[PDB]
Parts: structure tokens; C-alpha cells; sequence
């Protein structure tokens, strides 16, 4: 069935004390509004109308969904007024689902439920019963049938007794939406245009309004300040962790795990406490991740073991690799089968071959290292002359002495050996020994200052 | 109005199993007793009388508040006995507020509330209703008026039914305090001098006692063991995090944030999980702090970005600086505008100029580095001859090759260049190339052991 | 009294989605089944019969308890059927305690309680009252006496009202167990052999069954998926932390502490957030551990201070040592009194003498360093020629310049000095200066690319 979504976000987020539009504040790696848009498309929305008031520049820059139709609302004269701005773009024969830009946890399952309950020619309303319904629109019923909504400011004490409140989410036919929206007046407490008035307008037109409730309260919770955002952050993370656990992923402590993106995985993956996954991460079978690790946009093959406190970004590790602790892999880092990177080791645009080892205090940038190569501690690749960056190539079976510096561009033949403390400025022949050492001398009875 | 405070802390903290006085155990960066003293001064206390029994040496060494009058209590013959020791120092025309040295969360707001309720010539008592009032003094009332307090050991079963218990906090006039304190006898269960007896003494003298309740239970919670201390630690941290969130500071996870000191901040500051702030920290606008960072007594300018797992102490970062991950800044570290420090890099008493970069495996100590300077990986400043430490100076536009060691004292002119693997023992001219390299040689068909 | 235990674990752990037997999944550092076995032996079990179905190869490899008698159960025809397999190995005059391999938190105290309640010739049954007893065996009583157990599938609606359910744990006499087990039929809902039928069989034989309840629900909780495992992980950790706090160990945040092994300690030990202890760890008096530290199978002497993010394994630190932050100690690391290891420093099979300092960017492997020695930053020990590893020896009062590489095997006499950037390939005399430096030269007006 034809369906379109409208997201209102033209309200001012004052209690955020931010120079960034409220709906742009991230939650689990993405803008709150982006969460709403995803649910919209995920539900099958044809067009997603976004109503904004200011910061539209940062908005258009942060959001780039193909089916995103921008609707301006200069003045915030009420949710009804806002809906009237987008009304013109409602297809007569399509359904219109209204959503809030600051309610990120709304689920597709519940939205799909609201769609089904929506009577033909009627309205699908999402409501919830709170212990304290203070400050929210009150749902009124006649013989069990929803006949309208009364705002807190307009409701009488007796009416404020009603605990079934309006979440704001509702769905109706485009043509119907337009007919009602046109009849909205601002003769009420707030003195604004209530989108909630359409509920009565539909009831008196003989249309019926059905109410549906969400799975969890957190689903329809709105964010006005940072403390509320942090709260929903925990809910999201807890649900994610929980899904991963039930999905076969072992988390040492779910309360101490954060997923800010997407995580593909194999069987028996084990993740210790305080680990953060960002962007798209792929984990093979039996992957072990120590505590405090940070993995972003990376691929990790089977049986890999990531030791504690290792930062990885845009890297690709083949099977059976072991890196860390205290390893830092930067964009372009590649490790072939059984490769090993020790502590205090950094890799940027570098490839370590099969079984190759970069054990300690080393920096590999812009280099291609063959298989069975051994990089001693202190080895560094000089890939920057202050203006340009150069490549370092090391063939197979190479042994690089510690504290060796390779000045790029340079190539070290296969089976070659580089003495410790060597400065390589020229290519090294295969099966040859490169060296640049001053014979050790000594001075008897040398007293220090 | 004239007011003085008395803090009792002469009791033995046996269940702490510590060689340090109980009240000296830290909470959020400071001694529990120090928390009490702060609330005292913060309330406007003229004099703060501290009653101690032992460990007075460590106490006087840990506490150094100008208005701290030390009152000894050799024997712990009861809270009343303790108060009698300080009684002599009570000004007749001043008010006296009594507090416990092991109840760190008492708030000024509640103490200020207790002050106002205190009737002229009467007493201001702080009380709370517990689900289980077992083990605490029971508040007795006649026609709604507090007429006294009955200790648990002295109370009858029927009286132990009363749930309104004494927290210990009370305020009265100095002169009044002395008159009552003088009449204290130890004819009771414990066989000690109950400070709580003054409540009845005031009632029978025609004085009236008013009761005031605290905002939260945690406010008047006492610490006898380490488990209770940890509990209050969480309360304190949770309240702090919560204030920061509502104040505009974004915390990825409030449950995973610790503030042990003071934190000044700008707008849109973002802090990831497991971050610890110690001492006085100043954060400019839009400052980003990655997970697991530790910042102590430091200043961080606008738009700075602190990558994961970076330790900073007594450092000063100008605007737009980027340090970490895995960076360690020690006392005296200064970074000018746009400075960058990579992973596995340490700075002690060193200044990195504008736009200067210390990317990897580097140690900078006792040095002054100009602007637009580039420090290659492995570079080290030798600032210690085994007895003295020497300074290293590097002018602007300098390029330092990797694995370069500068033996201080040494100066590198502006625009100068130092070849990789160089040992600088002498000054380098401006726009000159410093070098100490052995030409690379080679030996064909070299077989390794 | 004679007692033996039987652990059933032949059930399939499907919802674990693992290639490892469910009972083998670790909890607090050890396999879930291992937890059960420990409680068995800890209670004084003579023989521990383990009933398994598959993965027996990984089981026998993971478990190696002397008194472990393996009992196979090819088909899982019910708990009763399983017990019949081990029945043959029950001593007529000994007691038999039955336990589940997936209920790791069962405590010895509660098991010892169940033993005492067990009537002579009767049965000791452990039961619990749940809010929702759905899916568990229902305990039936006649005049307050347990007369049997009815499984959920067999129980009627009315009977499912009973909230006292069977935990599975029970104890009876071997001879009695055999007599009843022989009479088990599978004429019930599940169509299996219920071990629970012995309860009725005993009742009708005139024997009496007594019921005992556990201290906590978590005690008898079973694990079928990873989410439930994580939950019990938190319970275990919380209880452990709590014991340590009450035992005098200060934990900055108990929720952020993990103990996976055994921890011996002294007085006033202080542990910051996110610290992990693995294997057997010994902590002396006044030991301080910063946040994010990982300590495994190590010994730490009095007054040691472990800075943030330091990984230690099979190391031994004498008194008053200070290591970190960002230090990595590998097997064989030893530090003598007052030794210091800075940031980005790694030690493997190395000994640092008294007062010796390895401050930065250093790697010490296979070395013996005397007292009062100073290792400058960048120093590295070359202990691997690509096939063999060699030892490095440095006598007392030695000063090693920065970025020095010692090629093993090599020995540096006492009081000797090594110039910065030196490559030591030969032994150095005592009180002598070792060097291999190229005089610094310069080239005027050198322009970079
Ligand atoms: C764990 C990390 N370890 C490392 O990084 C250490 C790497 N190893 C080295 O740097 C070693 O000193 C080397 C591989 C260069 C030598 O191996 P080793 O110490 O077992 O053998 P030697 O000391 O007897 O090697 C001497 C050879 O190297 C050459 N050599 C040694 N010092 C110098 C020098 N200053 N200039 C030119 N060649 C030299 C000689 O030509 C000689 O060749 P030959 O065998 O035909 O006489
Ligand atoms: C990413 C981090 N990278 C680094 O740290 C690498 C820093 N770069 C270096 O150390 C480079 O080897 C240098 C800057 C010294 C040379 O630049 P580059 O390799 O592009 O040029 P060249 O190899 O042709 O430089 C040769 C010059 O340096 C000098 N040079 C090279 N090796 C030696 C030596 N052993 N002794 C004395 N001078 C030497 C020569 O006097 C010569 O001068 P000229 O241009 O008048 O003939
Ligand atoms: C904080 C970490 N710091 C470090 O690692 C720095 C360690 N210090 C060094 O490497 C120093 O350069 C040294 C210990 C070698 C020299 O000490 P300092 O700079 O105060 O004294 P000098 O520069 O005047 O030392 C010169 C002596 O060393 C020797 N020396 C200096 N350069 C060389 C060289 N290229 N070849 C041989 N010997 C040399 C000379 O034989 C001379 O001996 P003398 O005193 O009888 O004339
Ligand atoms: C009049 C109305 O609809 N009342 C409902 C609305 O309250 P109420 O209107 O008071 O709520 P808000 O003002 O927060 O508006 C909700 C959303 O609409 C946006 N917005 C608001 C005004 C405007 O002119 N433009 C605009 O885009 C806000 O940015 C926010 O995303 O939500 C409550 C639940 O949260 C319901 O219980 C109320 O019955
Ligand atoms: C007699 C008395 O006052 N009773 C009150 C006291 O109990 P109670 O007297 O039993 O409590 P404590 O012994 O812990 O004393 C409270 C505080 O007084 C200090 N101290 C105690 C005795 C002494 O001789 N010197 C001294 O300095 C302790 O170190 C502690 O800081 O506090 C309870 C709340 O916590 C109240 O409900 C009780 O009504
Ligand atoms: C028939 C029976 O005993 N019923 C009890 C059993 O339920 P129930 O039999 O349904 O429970 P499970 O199937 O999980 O069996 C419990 C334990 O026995 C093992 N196992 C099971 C069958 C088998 O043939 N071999 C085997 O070794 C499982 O691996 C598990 O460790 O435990 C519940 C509590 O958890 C009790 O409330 C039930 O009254
Ligand atoms: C400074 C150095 O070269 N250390 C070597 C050396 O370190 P160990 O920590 O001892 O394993 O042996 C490794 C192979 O076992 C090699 O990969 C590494 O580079
Ligand atoms: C070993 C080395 O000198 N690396 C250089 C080099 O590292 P990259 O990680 O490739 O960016 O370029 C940097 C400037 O882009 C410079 O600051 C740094 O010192
Ligand atoms: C590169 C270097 O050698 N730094 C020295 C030097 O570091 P500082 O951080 O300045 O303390 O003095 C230390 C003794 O105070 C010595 O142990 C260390 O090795
Ligand atoms: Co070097």
C-alpha cells in the first residue's frame, strides 16, 4: 500500500546548549534524526518529508537520503501548522505517517503494527499509559472509542486523570489529512495549531480512530537535553548487546560494550570489556578481542586475536593474525595470514606478509613487506621527505635488525639481511647483508658529569 | 547570623582494615572529612571544630583549612562526651552545627534548610524515615512536637516501631549547647554520653525542637567500611555526570565517567566512555575526548581532539590540537595552535610550536620546538647526562629525520634539516643539513645463523 | 560421612551457537562445569561422576580433576536415564549429590545445608519459590510433606499454580538411588526417564523427603544461551568485588572490576576502574593500580605503583616499584627494589636491578641489568639472530645512552657508559665509555624537496 512519512524537527532544542541542531546530536554513531529516517525507509516509506526551522545548512549537510523532501517551517506555530507545510506534498491515495525527529528508538515492528490497525478512511494512533501523564496530550474515549485528544494545558483537572497519552505518532490518508488540516484553528491554551485536533475532526466526520501501543516506553521517548540522550544511548546499546549475545557473540560485559555502526560476525567470537565497534566491522570465526579495543571500518579474518588496547581503523587482517597489545593500525593497514604486530607498533598504508612479524617500537608507513619477514624493534620507514611520501618494499625471508631506518623509496631483496642500527638509503641485493656501522670503540676510566 | 561547625571523627574505623584514619579515605579525589569541611565553609561556617581521637598526625597533614580548630577526644565516651570537648570553644551568641566526619554527601541546600527551621532558643534537627530504623536513634513526638530521641539500645520494642530516626545532624545556640552538655549523664544502655539527650533537655526547658528532612537518603549515609564508600562514590559520580549532561557536556556513558576535582568547560564538549578527570581541568569549546583518557590539572583549548588512551598531566594545549592515541603528556607539556602528537609519544617540560608534528615513537623532554617543525618517528631528546638535565632548542621550519637523537644542550637553526638516524651533538646552522651517517655497504650471499 | 557427586552435562547447548560444549564456556576465567566440579570437591566429594554426551574429547582435554569419573550417556533420554548410567558407580553406603553442569553459582554453604536436612534413608531436595514457576517441575506436598514432583508438561493447570519448583539438586543414599532408578518408566508427557520420579518412589516407600532453599536465586540458575551466561558473570563479579571491599581492598568502581582467578592481597591496596586480574595474583601492602590495568599470574611487592594501562603477565615486582603508564611486562619480567619502567616500554625474560630505570621507548628481552643502571629511551636489546636468542648483561652503575642497541650476547661492565646512538657488538670494560659515532657534519643552504 502507498505510504509516505513526515518528520517534524523545526522545534528549538534550547536545553541542549549546543551550536548544533538538536536532531543532529548523535546516538550510537548517527544523528538522532537519521535514526528516524532509517525507520521511515525501513518501513517502506516512498517519500520522507523533513520539516525544519533553522540550521538547515548543517541539516542538509548531515542528511543525504535520496527520498528526503525538505519542508521549511519558518515559525513554530504548532505541530499542526508544521504538518500544513508538508500537506501540499501528500499524495491523495497514499498513507501518511507522522514522526518526531527527536524520538530515535521508534521501532519498525510497532510502526508496522500501527499501519495495520489504521481503519480505512480513519486514523491509526499510537498511545501509551504513563504513571504520570503530566504534560502530554490526553486521549479521550466514548464507549471505548477514541474520539479526540486534549492537550495538558487545555485539559481540566478531571481530564488530566486520564493516563492514556498521545505519543505524537499517527497515520492517516493524505487526502483525509489535507481536509482536516485545512480546518485547524488556534483557539486554545497554547494558542497554536494542534495537529492533535484532526483526531476529533475525524471522529465527527464519522471516521474511526484506533489506538495501538508500543512494545516499550523507550520506543516513544523524546530527547530535549543531553541527559535524556545518554539514557536512550544505554537502551540502544543494551538492546544491541543483548541481540549479539543471543546471536552467539560472547560479550564479557554487555554494560561495557558499544556498537556504533554495523557488525557482521562468525561463530564463537569473544569480546572483552570496554570495546568499541565503529562503522562497518566484519569478524570472522573464533575472533578474540581484548579489553579496551577500538575497531572501525575493518575486516578481521578467522581465529584472529586482538590483544588489549589496540586501535584499528580501515584495516584488513587475514586469518590467524595477532596484534597488540598497544598496537595502532591506521587506514591502509593489511596483515596476511599469521602476521604478528607487537606492542607500540603503528601501521599506515602498509602490508605485512604471511607469518611476518613486527614485534615492537616500530612504524610501518607506505610499505609492502613480503612473507616470513622479521622486523626488529625500533625499525622505522622514512616515507616523507617533508613534501612527498615514498614507498618501501621488502621481499620475502628478510631479516631487519632493530633500530633500522629504511629511507624510501627503497627496495630490499628477498632473503636479504639488514644489520641492527642501519640506515638504508639504497636498494639491498637479494641474499645480501646491508650495513652502515661504525666499529665500537672504547675509552678507559671515563667519568660521567 | 553567626554560625560555627563541629565535626566529630574520633571514632575508630575498624571495619576499614586500614592503616589510614577512616575519614581520610578519599571519595571523588578528596578525603571524606574534607568533603564535610567544604560543606561547612560553603555554608558560611566561621569556625570549623574537628574532634579527633588518633592518627591526628596524618590528619593535620592531610587537612589544612585556615579555620580548622583541632579538638582532641582521648576517649570515645560517646558523641555527647565528644561535643563537650569542643563546647568550650562555642561562642555564646553563635549557632553551632554538628556534623559527622564519615557522612560526605551532606548538601549545603539541606544544611541551609536546617538552619532556617531552627527556632530561636530551640534546636534544628535533621531526621529521616527509614523502612528499617534498626540501630538508629528513634525520634519521639508529643502532639507532633519532637520531645526527644531514644537510642536503639535503650528503646523498647514498641518504640523501635518508630521509623523517624536521627541522622546525627543538628544545630543549636552555643550558650544553649553548653548549658545542656553540662547536664549529661551516662546512665543508659551504652553507658556513654549521648549528645542526643540534649533534645529532651531542650524540650523540658520549654525550648522547641523542629525537624527537617534531607533531599536524598544518600545525603546522610555514613561510611564504616570500603563497600559503603564505593557506594557513595557512585552516587557522587552519578550526580556529577548528571549535572554535566544537563549543563551541555555530552557524556557517551555517565556510568563510565569519573570526575575527581573541578571541571570548567565550553560548549559542545564531547567525552567518550572510561574517561577520568583529576584536579582542575579546563576544556574549551568543542573539545573531543576519546575513550579511556586521563586528564589531570590541564588546560585544553578550543576544538582540541584527544584520541583514545591518552594520559595528560599539568599540560597546556592551545586551540585545534590533536594528540594520541597512546600519547603521554607529563608536567610542562605545552602545545601551540594546531600542534599534533601521535601514538607512543611522550612530552615532559617540552613545547611544540604551531602546526608542529611529533607523530610517533618520540620522546621530547626539556625542549623548545618552533612552529612548522616536523619530528620524525624515533626522535629522542637526550636531556640527562646522569646528573644534570639539558635543554634542546629547535627553530622554526625544521625537519628532523626519524630515529634522530639530539644530545642537549643543543640548538638547531630555523629551516635546518637533520638526516635520519643522526646524532646531534653540536649546534646546526640555519637552512643547513646536519648528518652523521655511515655510507650503506653490502655483502653478497650472507647466510644468517 | 561418605559422599559422592554426579554432574549431568550430556544435554545439547543449541542456543549457544557454538562449536564448543556449552558447559565448557568460561565464566570468571574457568569453564562453567569446572565451577560445578570445584563446589563438588570443596564440599568434600569423594568421587565426581561426570555424565557427558558429545564433545567428550574437548571435555577430557579441558577438565583434569583426579577424582573425575567419566560416564557416557549416548542418548539424552532424560535426567533419570542419565542418572542410571552413573548409578552402577554409586557406593551403597555413600551419599549421592546430583548437580547440573550448567548451574555454576551453586554455593558450598547451601549444598552443605542440603546435606544436613537429608533424612536417614530419605532424600534432601533443594527447592525455590518463583513468581512464575512456568516450565519447571512442581513440588507437591501432603500435610506439609514433599510427596513428589510433577513436571510442567505433566502438571495440570491447577498444579501449575504451585510456585515451589524443583531446582534439580537433590541428595540421597547410593543404595536407595539404585533401587528407585531401576523402577523408572517413561510413561509421561516428555516420554523420557524423569529423575524426579524417585521423589514419589521414596515417599511411597515410607522414606521422607525434606526441602531446603538456597541463599539466592542466582545460585540455582542454569545457562542455555550466552545472555544468561553474561548475567551470571555479573553476579559472580559483583559478589567477588563486594568480598574484596569488605576485606579491605579499595575498588574505585566494583561494577568496573573483573577477577578471573585468585587474588592474594595486603592492606590498603587501591584499584582503579577497568582493571582485570587473571590467574594467580599476589598484591603486597599499599599497592596502587591505575585504571585499565591487566595483571596475570604475577607477584607485586609492597608500595608498588602501577600506572594506567599497563599489561603484566608472569612478572615479579619487588617493593616500591613503579611501572607505566603504557608498560608491557611479559613472562620472565623481574624488577628489583625501587625499579622504574616508563611508558612504551616492554620487558620479556629481563631483570631490572634495584633503583634501575627504563624510562621510555625501550625493549628489554633476555637480559640481566644490575642496580643503579639507567637505560635511556630508544634503547633496545637485540636478542634474536633469526634462529637463536642471546643474553644481554649490564653490570651496576651503568649509564646507557638513548637509542642504543646492544647486540647479544654482550656484557657491559659496572660503571661503564654507552654514548647515545651506539651499537654494542662487543663487551664493554668496567668504567669505560663505549661508542660508535660518526662526527656530526653540516651542509649549508640545504633545500628540502
Ligand atoms: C633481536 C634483534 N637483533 C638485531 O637487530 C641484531 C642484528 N645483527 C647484527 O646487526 C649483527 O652484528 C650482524 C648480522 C651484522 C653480524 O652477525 P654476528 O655478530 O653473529 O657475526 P660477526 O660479528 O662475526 O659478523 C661480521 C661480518 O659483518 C661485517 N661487519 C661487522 N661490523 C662491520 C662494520 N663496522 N663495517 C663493515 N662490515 C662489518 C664484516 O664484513 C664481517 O664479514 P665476514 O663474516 O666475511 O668477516
Ligand atoms: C618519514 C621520515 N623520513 C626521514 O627521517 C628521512 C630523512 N632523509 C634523509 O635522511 C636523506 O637521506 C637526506 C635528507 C640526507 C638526503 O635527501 P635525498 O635522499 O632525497 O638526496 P641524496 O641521497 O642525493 O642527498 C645527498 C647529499 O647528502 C649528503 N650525503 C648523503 N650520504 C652522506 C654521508 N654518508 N656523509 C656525508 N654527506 C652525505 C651529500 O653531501 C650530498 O650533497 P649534494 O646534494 O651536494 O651531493
Ligand atoms: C637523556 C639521554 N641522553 C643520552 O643518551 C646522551 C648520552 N651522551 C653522549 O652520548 C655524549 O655525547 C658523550 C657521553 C659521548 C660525551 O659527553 P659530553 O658531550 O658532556 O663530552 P664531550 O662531547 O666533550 O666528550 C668527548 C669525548 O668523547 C669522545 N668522542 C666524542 N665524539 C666521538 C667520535 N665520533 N669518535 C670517538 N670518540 C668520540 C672523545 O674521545 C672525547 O674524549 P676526551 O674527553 O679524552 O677528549
Ligand atoms: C499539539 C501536539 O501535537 N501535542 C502533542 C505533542 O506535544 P507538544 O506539541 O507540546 O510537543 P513538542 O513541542 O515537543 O513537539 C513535538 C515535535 O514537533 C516538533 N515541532 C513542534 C512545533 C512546531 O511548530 N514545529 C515542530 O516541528 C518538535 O521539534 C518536536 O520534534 O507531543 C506530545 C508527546 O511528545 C503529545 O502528548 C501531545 O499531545
Ligand atoms: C548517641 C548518639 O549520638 N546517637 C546517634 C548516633 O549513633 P552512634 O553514636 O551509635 O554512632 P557512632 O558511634 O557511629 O557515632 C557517630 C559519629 O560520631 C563519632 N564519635 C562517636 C563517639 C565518640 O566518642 N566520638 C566520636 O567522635 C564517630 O566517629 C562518627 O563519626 O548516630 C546515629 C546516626 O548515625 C543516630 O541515629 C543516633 O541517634
Ligand atoms: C525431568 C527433570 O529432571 N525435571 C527437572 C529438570 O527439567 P529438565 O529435564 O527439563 O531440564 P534439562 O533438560 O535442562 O536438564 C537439566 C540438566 O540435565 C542434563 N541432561 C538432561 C537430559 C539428559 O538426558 N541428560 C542430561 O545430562 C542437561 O544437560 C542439564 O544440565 O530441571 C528443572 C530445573 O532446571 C526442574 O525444575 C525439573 O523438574
Ligand atoms: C627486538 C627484536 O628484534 N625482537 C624479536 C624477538 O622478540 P621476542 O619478544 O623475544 O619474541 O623474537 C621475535 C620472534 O620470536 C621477533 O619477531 C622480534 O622482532
Ligand atoms: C616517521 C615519520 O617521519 N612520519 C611522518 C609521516 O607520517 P604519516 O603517518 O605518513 O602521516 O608524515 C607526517 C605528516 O603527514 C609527519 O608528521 C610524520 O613525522
Ligand atoms: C631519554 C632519557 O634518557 N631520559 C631520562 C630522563 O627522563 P626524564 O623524563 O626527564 O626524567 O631522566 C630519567 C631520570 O630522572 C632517566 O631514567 C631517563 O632515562
Ligand atoms: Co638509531
Amino acid at each position: 500500500n502507498a505510504m509516505s512519512v513526515v518528520i517534524l524537527a523545526a522545534g528549538k532544542g534550547t536545553r541542549m546548549y549546543s551550536d548544533l541542531p538538536k536532531v543532529l546530536h548523535t546516538l550510537a554513531g548517527k544523528a538522532m534524526v537519521q535514526h528516524v529516517i532509517d525507520a521511515a525507509n525501513e518501513l517502506g516509506a516512498a517519500h520522507v518529508h523533513l520539516v525544519y526551522g533553522h540550521g538547515g545548512d548543517l541539516l542538509k549537510q548531515a542528511l543525504k537520503d535520496d527520498n528526503l523532501n525538505w519542508v521549511l517551517q519558518a515559525e513554530q506555530l504548532g505541530t499542526g501548522h508544521a504538518m500544513q507545510q508538508a500537506a501540499p506534498f501528500f499524495a491523495d491515495d497514499e498513507d501518511i505517517l507522522m514522526l518526531y525527529g527527536d524520538v530515535p528508538l521508534i521501532s519498525v515492528e510497532t510502526l508496522q503494527r500501527l499501519r495495520d490497525a489504521k481503519p480505512q478512511g480513519g486514523i491509526g494512533l499510537l498511545t501509551v499509559k504513563l504513571d504520570d501523564p503530566t504534560g502530554y496530550g490526553r486521549i479521550t474515549r466514548e464507549n471505548g472509542k477514541v474520539t479526540g485528544i486534549v492537550e495538558h494545558k487545555d485539559a481540566t483537572d478531571e481530564q488530566r486523570q486520564i493516563q492514556e497519552i498521545n505519543t505524537g505518532i499517527l497515520i492517516a490518508n493524505g487526502a483525509d489529512m489535507k481536509r482536516w488540516l485545512a480546518k485547524l484553528t488556534n483557539n486554545n491554551a497554547q494558542g497554536e495549531y494542534y495537529i492533535t485536533d484532526i483526531i476529533a475532526l475525524a471522529y465527527q466526520e464519522g471516521r474511526e480512530i484506533v489506538a495501538v501501543h508500543p512494545q516499550r516506553l523507550s520506543e516513544v521517548e523524546g530527547v530535549n537535553n543531553r541527559l535524556q540522550l545518554s539514557r536512550l544511548e544505554r537502551v540502544y546499546q543494551s538492546e544491541q548487546a543483548e541481540k549479539l549475545l543471543l546471536a552467539g557473540v560472547m560479550l564479557r560485559d554487555p554494560a561495557r560494550f558499544d556498537l556504533r555502526g554495523t557488525l557482521t560476525h562468525g561463530r564463537d567470537v569473544e569480546i572483552d570489556t570496554n570495546v568499541i565497534i565503529e562503522g562497518n566491522v566484519t569478524l570472522g570465526h573464533r575472533v578474540k578481542i581484548g579489553t579496551g579495543c577500538v575497531i572501525k571500518n575493518s575486516v578481521i579474518g578467522d581465529d584472529c586475536e586482538i590483544s588489549p588496547y589496540t586501535v584499528v581503523e580501515d584495516a584488513n587482517l587475514a586469518a590467524a593474525c595477532t596484534i597488540g597489545p598497544f598496537a595502532r593500525l591506521r587506514p591502509g593497514a593489511e596483515l596476511l595470514e599469521g602476521a604478528h604486530v607487537g606492542n607500540f607498533v603503528e601501521m599506515k598504508k602498509a602490508r605485512l606478509g604471511k607469518g611476518s612479524k613486527a614485534g615492537h617500537l616500530t612504524y610501518l608507513g607506505d610499505a609492502e613487506i613480503g612473507d616470513n619477514v622479521n622486523i626488529g624493534a625500533g625499525t622505522i620507514t622514512c616515507n616523507y621527505d617533508g613534501a612527498n611520501k615514498f614507498k618501501t618494499i621488502i621481499g620475502d625471508d628478510v631479516f631487519v635488525g632493530s633500530d633500522t631506518q629504511l629511507v624510501a623509496p627503497v627496495t630490499v631483496g628477498k632473503g636479504a639481511t639488514i644489520a641492527a642500527g642501519t640506515t638504508v638509503t639504497r636498494n639491498v641485493g637479494e641474499n645480501a647483508l646491508a650495513i652502515s656501522r661504525v666499529p665500537q670503540t672504547q675509552k678507559e676510566g671515563w667519568r660521567r658529569p
